[PDB]
């Protein structure tokens, strides 16, 4: 699977993007600018079917 997806698991206001990036360092490269925008830079969940990561605050 490529097409790498986020979820901003945040305590105040959730979200999710998509990106091209094509492996994980690639895409946690992309997700991290996403959620240090959105104030959620915390944790970085890890996955192995879904490949989607998620913030945890």
């Amino acid at each position: 699977m490529m097409q790498y997806k986020l979820i901003l698991n945040g305590k105040t206001l959730k979200g999710e993007t998509t990106t091209e990036a094509v492996d994980a360092a690639t895409a946690e490269k992309v997700f991290k600018q996403y959620a240090n925008d959105n104030g959620v830079d915390g944790e970085w969940t890890y996955d192995d079917a879904t490949k989607t990561f998620t913030v945890t605050e």
